[PDB]
């Protein structure tokens, strides 16, 4: 029957990650949200006509290699890159996350959305500018996103399901 698509969310703590997710799957948002926890989370959406169940790992726990971490992000058809617009450092991950994740899947050409969340904040300190130069180096799609408001949440998530149906 209908086409599963296996999400991953990665990026720094604190980004939203959690509220990204949470949003797309419950339609609200949730405020600080426990760090802790690391799981994944069902929904089924129509995307461009095509009924689609999505199951996303929102990924927590710890700084720390495993190969049981290693092989779940093997598993993942596509991921969202996420950093803060008001987090530098969390930008700066975004590599370092892109590095790993081609690393643990024989260096393919993973479809991946960069996602700039928190958009909402007058405290920028990520240029739009070079977020999109980014994206453009590394071939992918960005959104911009607010988990608070809502803006773009279903724009990354359905532009990482195009991004997945387009790869093979
Ligand atoms: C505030 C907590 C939070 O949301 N975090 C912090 C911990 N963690 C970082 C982290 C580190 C490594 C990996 C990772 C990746 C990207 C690929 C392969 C791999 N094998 N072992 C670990 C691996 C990941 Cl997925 C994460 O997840 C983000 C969270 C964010
Ligand atoms: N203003 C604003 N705050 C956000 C947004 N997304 C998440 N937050 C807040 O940022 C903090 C971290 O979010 P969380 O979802 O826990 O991040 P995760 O660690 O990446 O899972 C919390 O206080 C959230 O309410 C957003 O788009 N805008
Ligand atoms: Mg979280
Ligand atoms: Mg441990």
């Amino acid at each position: 029957g209908m086409t599963e698509y296996k999400l991953v969310v990665v990026g720094a703590c604190g980004v939203g990650k959690s509220a990204l997710t949470i949003q797309l799957i419950q339609n609200h948002f949730v405020d600080e949200y426990d760090p802790t926890i690391e799981d994944s989370y069902r929904k089924q959406v129509v995307i461009d006509g095509e009924t689609s169940l999505l199951d996303i790992l929102d990924t927590a726990g710890q700084e720390e290699y495993s190969a049981m971490r290693d092989q779940y992000m093997r598993t993942g058809e596509g991921f969202l890159l996420v950093f803060a617009i008001n987090n530098t450092k969390s930008f700066e991950d975004i590599h370092h996350y892109r590095e790993q994740i081609k690393r643990v899947k024989d260096s393919e050409d993973v479809p991946m959305v960069l996602v700039g969340n928190k958009s909402d904040l007058p405290s920028r300190t990520v240029d739009t500018k070079q977020a999109q130069d980014l994206a453009r180096s590394y071939g992918i799609p960005f959104i911009e996103t607010s988990a608070k408001t809502r803006q773009g949440v279903d724009d990354a998530f359905y532009t990482l399901v195009r991004e997945i149906r387009k790869h093979k």
